[PDB]
């Protein structure tokens, strides 16, 4: 059983980078739309008794990409692939992980069920919005962390990183920032809204680094950055693993005080970089490639939680 | 347990017509998109211990509508609805019902599995592309027929209907046309391609009526109509239950010789009627409403296979 | 189909209170242990075509109680009960809701799967540790809130409640306290550890109210209370929905500065009240009884999220 | 994991031919009936961690053979076989693949469900009546084609094959005949009933070859052959992949004008050949053996769609 | 939801008796075989939202009857019956309930799985060979007992029943006979083979009554009766709930010393009574009818374990 | 894929013996309880693509051990183990294998379902109380037999074994004793209660050996031994595969006339041996180790039914 890497249409550059790091050519697949907008998928090579990895992120036209992924999984499964793994760098509907006093769907659970029923045997993803989403599956889920790469970026790009403060934009992400604050041996601050925001932790004359899983409309991080500049911070950075940047995010970032907005490339960023000078990208394709290769060879994946490969 | 009718965004006029025929107000639901294009659904009323019917056709932005339907089904199911029924007038991915010497998905089966796993207890649909799709489910599926309404339209709109010929555009649909030919006591002709088409059955000086389940790009029916005019037909009609009309269909129909292109309203047609004079619509909302009401009251649904209500 | 209420051995007083509020006698069931410690269950009355509710909390001998609940659910399901609902005021293994860089089980998901496979059709619980646990199920889960009752207790027991500060012991619970702070129109403070704790929000000369879902060993709330007294608070209260109080919790509370430790009665408290003077109990049996009665009658349960019955 | 081939009682000659082509001895199994006609199965060798293939066609006493197959699959699955494959040359109940305005079962779907629940991991079959039956499964299904062998037989047995006409007995099979007509570069004709039949396509002074999936009572092909002789055909052949030949088929064929009735050996034919001189058999055991060997070795099976091995 | 009773072809007299006791007409169903011996089923009336009971015993052509039952269950389930119950007086493959050091199927479990996957919601049966078969299902199973009727027959037909000895033919059935011996206040004897049999318990000058679940070939009961006459018994009776009587059973019984061979009518007996004078039948249709009526009305079924209705 | 052996807390000595016989070190796992008595499990080594065997018997604190086993299975399954096998020497709740005229659970079936849903692929157990429990699973179950070892013990410890009588304590176990009686060529006796017991078979001046699957309270075997001494037996032995010895068993055995009470070590016995001189243990770790090694290597397991390794 050999590795076969197939790309969905969502993020072809990432799939190519992963394929090069694996020393493979991207599997031959045709993924387009019929005239009536139904997703047309044709696997261009035999996947029999192979270990198939399908790379597709929850970005762009999310429902189209999700249906493409499900259809590709189904095609590979009924084509007698030995094992089918969904490599989903940004998990779609991850923020709909609970109901919370609303007659709402748990869309993340629905997506997990659909992936399972399509025939996925394994999920590889990066920085799930809530790690409880792992429990939405009955198949194994490897939730990788961009932190090795975020810490690397911070050390090699922020000269004052030893005196910086890692800041959570909200009470929800505090855990994450504390983890980072522990690995850098720096202070960590929290910010919560009461339209006013309250900040705990000295940030005067120090570089502040907001950290988060995802920036969609960037209202949260822009408000946090305004508050950080109010409290005497020298420069404010924002580091996010998922740069969705939908709606007015680009205009708000352009009007914000960020020195840089660093995001990983779980979502393609070339178009946003054109219209926003201060967006920067941290490659995490090495982490994804190493996770694929370790799942294939039966080596430890959790080794990657703390080690940059 | 009362009837609750909810509309997806795909076909709101049809949902309203069904609700009026049932004497009900469309259930309160908010169905929109978040900024990052994730489907947001909020059920605006309690559906506890109710018999819920969600109307959504496989039309327009098909993957968006399908995800909306799945999310709404899930929301109603975890909101403790007694029973959830998907009313899908045009079934999405119905034409992907087999592999046939290709490493292709069976997308119709995947859609059926997704509907089942979302929590659908029952499916109501009209003129499935292949009735074998009923076997793709383990829940009951009521496949209604537009034929009572097509026959009604033919009798009240084609003055020469007793001397007409019902024509299949291809060998696949012959069964359907024979059924119609049996109910009208008229001749039936077949047309098959060898770029040339061959026609069996006298059509000279007689009105010809092409009959089909769906017109997507209308290449099939336009070629058939050209052949029918070649063979001395007086006028050529086309009657389809699903008027998808994607791609170049409107231009081809405008350049074709059809007297009329009659389609049912399983798919909204107002925009296409603006740009195509010869499109006409047969209301099938009475059949759908009667099917809903009979499933709710435990009356016979198959009664509708031969009776216009 | 009538309501049948059955009690497990974990919390018989709560089951009796619920049964009285429903106007019913607790269903006849024998729930003991064989000599070799296997759980013996005998349903002492017919539950055919009935709506069965089994009350069992995740308290005391947790694995014994959980097995008792699963066995009782199975017995009622194969005895042809029309519907079986598990009323689990404190959900066992709720804190094991994720893996988080550890080769650990997701025990909450396993418990959810076991409840589903035993035959539960519905779950009623109170203040799930993480509401994402709702997504661990495919059956509906009603997660009730003790907040109506906590707010009631605060208003009728703390004379200075209009000038109090609601305090989260950690960053994780902030959401909860903010909700309470919104419903009372008071300030809210956070406390997070860096062995030192940092507090944001003025608490001097004001009554502070720590709020949390559960107190197991009470290290968290005792450290938070010490910090609150350090920061000039006048009195410190602690309000928790689940009073587990295992290990050294009673000694720590006795040595702590709390004016009172208020817990709901999702877990029996009589033994702990004997050895701890400052423990007080808020009855939530009215909320549970109303939820049972509303699920049975098909009325809105979410009405209870904001209304004390 | 080694190949183990087991024979049901339906077609032991085919199983032996397959076993010889694989270089194996048929697995030791006892498959008989108890006195009260219950199917008795005993696997006479260990199948642990083996790749098991059970050969059983839908022929003869169909329900007995189907139950034998299900029981053998179950026995191998609970005996810890690594993988169990059902090799079903003629799929039972394949013609019951839809309801079609009747309160009828979809028996093909029921058979698929029973095969899945018995523990089949994979299905190998030949010329499914409708390829949509593939979607009735969630396990992979390899639907082989007898066409490589039919084309071979036509070329080596019909001297005038370059000037022949391939004829469909009905509108349903036209696809199949067109495929054959494409591979031979000959004309293709259709025949449909209006008790009268209508034929499209010149057949005068040319050899006609009716092609079909199955001959049960042979009314269809006998009527088609009568019509072909009416239209001036020189000789009429019939080629079917499944020679069921039940009821009056042998008498009708004996009284018909066929030069030959060629069928594959998916169903044993020795008894029918005794009473019908013009029946001939095309061996497809090489295709089945190659499919088994390619599924075992992870080679491409679809290679066989166009290549005679 | 009303009761609909449908008969399979196995035991139509029993179905009619049950229907008369329920005050109903047997549901209209056509259950025959196509020419190629595939089971043809057509439900002749609407079963929507009805409580459907299908009566079919594991007798005669067992695999044909079992497939008929599965097909009828499937037809009723996809016809939107509210509930489908299989009434199986004699459960097929019940004696294949374990492997026991053999590479054998557990055919009873396979049958249970097939019944569940066909869509059965409930099973009613009489005197399961092993009551552990109840655990082979996840749906409720009501295993009725013929004992009320056997005890009634013994009292009204054996004048010396107060001084009789109830005898088990083997060690396996001892439980059953002890139950009967307890309800009659008589002695109970066991018989086990060492070709020789050993008997424990005085039987001289006393009437002996062998009791068993089923007589297939009657070797067991004939050997037991020979031994009982050897040990000085006055008359020997045999009472069995299931009179299969396959193979040489009728000849052996005719050559045996039994005063009578009483069997219930879970299996039709008219043909066997023609060739065997000493076979007598105990009607259990009242027990089955009462069980159906009590499951429908939600009354206690276990009431029937000790009460003749 | 390598063998990984993990021990639950129930029987660590047995797990160590098995690991030594396999030439392996017990897998690193932490299995303890949190303060609130929730089971804490941490797999201390990678189990990716490994063949995992978890050893845990149904002994001691049965519900705690069962939950530990389920949690460990779940942890290994979501840690991407290639295969997970539960090695359960004494199966918990095995005696609750049927309902039998009681509104009781089938707890053995519930345990089987829980093991399957936790992710077990395979079960290895010894002397199931009823072999029908094998049918409670859909995964393969290997039910080993202690008989090779019991026969070995009898021959090497009872000098008069050629003239002994093997005695069943009840009618239920007769099969077992007959098997042993067949392998030793000795007489076999039965004992059944009518508070009085009746014995069939000469036992005077002969050594009697009671044989059974399990001794829980030892009332059965103590009453049987009293009866055997009444009937002139010289010495009475008891041999059981499962020595549970709960409740008053030790006192009753101490007051009984047994020469020895031999049990296997499926359950730890060191504590009971301290208080009971006549308990002796037969090691069956060789059978379990050989079964593990044969399932891993794909060799025949049933070879062990008759051969001591």
């Amino acid at each position: 059983p050999n590795i076969k890497i197939f790309s969905g249409s969502s993020h072809q550059d990432l799939s190519q980078k992963i394929a090069d790091r694996l020393g493979l050519e991207l599997g031959k697949v045709v993924t387009k739309k019929f005239s009536n907008q139904e997703t047309c998928v044709e696997i261009g090579e035999s996947v029999r008794g192979e270990d198939v990895y399908i790379v597709q992120s929850g970005c762009g036209e999310i429902n189209d990409n999700l249906m493409e992924l499900l259809i590709m999984i189904n095609a590979c499964k009924i084509a007698s692939a030995s094992r089918v793994t969904a490599v989903i760098p940004c998990f779609p509907y991850a923020r709909q992980d609970k109901k919370d006093k609303s007659r709402a769907p748990i869309s993340a659970k629905l997506v997990a069920n659909m992936l399972s029923v399509a025939g996925a045997d394994h999920i590889i993803t990066m920085d799930l919005h809530a790690s409880q989403i792992q429990g939405f599956f009955d198949i194994p889920v490897d939730n990788l962390y961009a932190e090795p790469a975020v810490l690397k970026w911070i050390r090699e790009n922020i000269s004052e990183w030893r005196n910086c403060t890692i800041v959570s934009p909200d009470a929800g992400g505090a855990k994450r920032v504390t983890s980072i604050a522990d690995r850098l041996n720096v202070d960590f601050a929290l910010i919560h809204k009461e339209d006013r925001m309250v900040l705990v932790g000295d940030v005067k004359d120090r570089v502040a680094i907001l950290v988060d899983d995802m920036a969609d409309t960037c209202g949260t991080i822009c408000h946090a950055a305004d508050k950080l500049l109010s409290a005497g911070a020298t420069r404010v950075y924002a580091i996010l693993t998922h740069g969705i940047f939908s709606g007015p995010a680009i205009s708000r970032i352009n009007n914000a005080c960020f020195e840089a907005v660093v995001v990983t490339n779980t979502i393609p960023q070339e178009d946003k970089m054109k219209h926003c000078s201060k967006i920067q990208v941290i490659d995490i394709s090495m982490i994804l490639a190493e996770a694929i290769r370790r799942t294939h060879n039966g080596e430890s994946v959790s080794y990657l939680f703390s080690h940059v490969p």
